[PDB]
């Protein structure tokens, strides 16, 4: 069994055993940690990517991806009616979000996506959260029972919301998730918080089905 | 001559002028004093001013000045003087009324503060409205109401902001958004509504945003 691959199983071990935290050692610490190469610890943490269990801040060093134990969620939600957490993990910002937040678009944000049962049928959150602005949050931090105060536990102050409000058709992420079908009416409600200064520091979307008795909505 | 309950009543309304009495005053009995006045002439004044909607009685309690959309005081809540900025419409005080007491949980008689503003935007203009009770923003001048920044503003009385909650509808176009928005009766409108919480479960704050529904991707038929 090649070398690398021994490796990432080492690297593996500290990670179960939370030994290397989300909110670890870089690569060059890695060589000097298991004696090994520059291209060894590069190959043995491309595994380690690949199976979604590190990610890589370019140009910086090695996060830990976040993990859903069923500690982690009591933490988070207090469960185990209420809020299911869907996803949880760190991923680069993309050129969409980069545009939103003034950054760059393969620096690292938290996305978690949440369900919640309600009046009318189950409703459908997502959060980003850039990595460098709650850098000091351990999973067990993104408490999502109030999501205000999860927006204001990182570096700045939440100052202020900024709405938008529409109305699509289901998607994939909604049928799946709220049990619609495809093409049902559907509210999105995206928010943007800032802090001072026109910063923003969170975006959320929450998702709700459109359906009513009063009307009907018809999409071309 | 002019009879002796609206002889006081000018002499409060000038005081109220002047800024001696203002939002954020003496109650009917000092009144009395002030005045060397019977209670039936003093709330015979008040009667006066109060239907004149300057001035409006806390059940039992006292009075309070009504707020005055100044070229100052806009000034100060918008700060504009004399679009893509905030137009107030309407800023008083009322009761709470049945409905507002529930959601607050407060007594349908208490005071509630009820601004109501404009804005111009990409698909047309928005309506705000917002009501703050009396007993929670307690300390707030007419230029404190700044409304810039809402959370700001919703933060700025006794208690501190701590959650948020909101409900998202379709409605009808009424008579507000009709005069405000310069929509068609029946037009369709999204109402976002929200309920600003201090901490424990208590509502410190409401707001009513509302914009024009309309699009170019889809049709809303009512029923």
């Amino acid at each position: 069994k090649p070398l690398f691959e021994v490796i990432a199983s080492k690297i593996k071990d500290s990670i179960n055993r939370d030994e290397y935290k989300t909110g670890m050692p870089n690569e060059t610490a890695l060589q000097e940690i298991y004696s090994s190469s520059r291209t060894t610890i590069r190959r043995a943490v491309d595994l380690l990517v690949e199976e979604g269990l590190v990610v890589r801040k370019n140009g910086v060093g090695l996060y830990v991806q976040p993990k859903l134990t069923a500690q982690n969620i009591l933490e988070m939600t207090g469960v185990m009616l209420k809020k299911d957490i869907k996803d949880f993990y760190i991923r680069k910002a993309g050129k969409f979000y980069a545009e939103i937040f003034g950054m760059k678009e393969n620096e690292l944000v938290y996305s978690i996506k949440f369900v919640q049962k309600s009046e009318h049928g189950a409703t459908l959150d997502r959060l980003i959260l850039p990595l460098g602005l709650y850098p000091d949050l351990q999973a067990k931090d993104f408490q999502i029972i109030n999501i205000i105060e999860l927006v204001n536990s990182g570096k700045y102050k939440l100052f202020e919301l900024e709405q938008e409000l529409q109305l699509i058709l289901a998607g994939n992420e909604q049928i799946k998730n709220m049990h619609l079908n495809e093409n049902d009416p559907v509210f999105k409600l995206s928010s943007v918080f800032y802090a001072e200064n026109d910063m923003p520091i969170a975006i959320q979307y929450h998702y709700e089905d459109a359906e009513s008795t009063k009307y009907v909505v018809d999409f071309n």
